[PDB]
């Protein structure tokens, strides 16, 4: 628990104190819980909600929009991703990512908003960024060498049948775009991704995560470690055992997600996705009241230390 690279408890406690669960849940989560398929009005409001929420933050992220067209198993659809980079002159960054679109389902069925998939994750990032705003604003001003980059991806889903030409429209393009952009050192923006941490299927009760890439397993250990740790310093609601979320040790793997286009380009990936998937997954039942708010908040706290331990805040 008093290991190496770790937060002096004092700070960690303030780090956690600063998180506002009412804000996570209602400023940030509640608004997104809406049908938001590609290029639908649903979509575009979320897109603009994020596009703003990020800009208002005091530390003044560079918020830029990656938009495009693509050929689907339906018409052409247009998409826009949301790239938010706290200090883009900085030479590397930690890229956290998630997708704001929602899976189009056939009509005449209870709309599908997908709370775990991926409403909850998006809001976790919004909270991270806001509950850590002064501290990022410090290090940004300190021309810190590794900054923070947040991706809110569009078009992960699939209209019709899931497959390599219908899925991950957004990541596939963002990746395409990044490697075409000279950065320094680099050579591309793609190499500026120190870690690509990807959040998915989050907020159902009683998840289990495993390391899925052994190249990043040590970071996964940070998380198991940060879980302990918060349990010990009593800062976890409904957490009987010491190890609940972050399991040992190193299983099989692969589960096509937004990381893939980056991983094709050699990007170290940490796939923070519950496995087994939420019971309610891809049903009209992915909805605000199946979430397990304690779990939702433990994962805010657990990430919110990690962020800090990572960027030394
Ligand atoms: O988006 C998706 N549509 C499908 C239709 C049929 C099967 C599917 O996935 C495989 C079988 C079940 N276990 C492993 C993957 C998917 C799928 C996969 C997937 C992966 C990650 C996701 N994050 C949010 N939605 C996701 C779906
Ligand atoms: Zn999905």
């Amino acid at each position: 628990v008093p290991l190496i690279g770790s937060l002096p408890e004092a700070r960690l406690r303030r780090v956690v104190g600063q998180l506002d669960p009412q804000r996570l849940w209602s400023t940030y989560l509640r608004p997104l819980l809406v049908v938001r398929t590609p290029g639908s009005p649903g979509n575009l409001q979320v897109r603009k909600f994020l596009e703003a929420t990020l800009r208002s933050l005091t530390a003044g992220w560079h918020v830029e929009l990656d938009p495009f067209t693509a050929s689907t198993p339906l018409g052409p659809v247009d998409f826009g991703n949301v790239v938010a980079t706290l200090d883009p002159r900085a030479a590397r960054h930690l890229t956290l990512a998630c997708h704001y679109d929602s899976k189009l389902f056939p009509p005449g069925s209870t709309p599908f908003v997908g709370a775990t998939d991926s409403a909850v994750p998006c809001a976790l990032l919004l909270e991270l960024a806001q509950a850590l705003d002064l501290e990022l604003s410090r290090a940004k001003k300190q021309a810190a060498p590794v900054t923070l980059q947040l991706l809110f991806l569009d078009g992960e889903e699939a209209l019709k049948e899931w497959g390599p030409k219908d899925s991950l429209y957004g990541s596939r393009h963002l990746a395409q775009l990044m490697e075409s952009i000279p950065h320094s050192p680099g050579p591309t923006r793609i190499q500026a991704i120190e870690l690509f941490m990807l959040l998915d299927l989050l907020g159902a009760p009683n998840p289990t995560f495993y390391s899925h890439f052994p190249r990043t397993v040590r970071w996964f250990h940070r998380l198991r470690s940060i879980e302990k740790r918060l349990h010990r310093l009593n800062l976890l609601q409904s957490h009987p055992q010491e190890v609940m979320y972050f399991q040992p040790g190193e299983p099989f793997g692969s589960v096509e997600d937004d990381h893939i286009p980056f991983l094709r380009r050699g990007v170290p990936v940490l796939h923070l996705i519950s496995t087994p998937f939420p019971a309610v997954w891809h049903t009209p039942a992915d909805t605000e009241v199946n979430l397990h708010p304690p779990t939702v908040h433990n994962l805010c706290r657990i990430l919110a230390v990690f962020l800090a331990e990572y960027l030394g805040l």
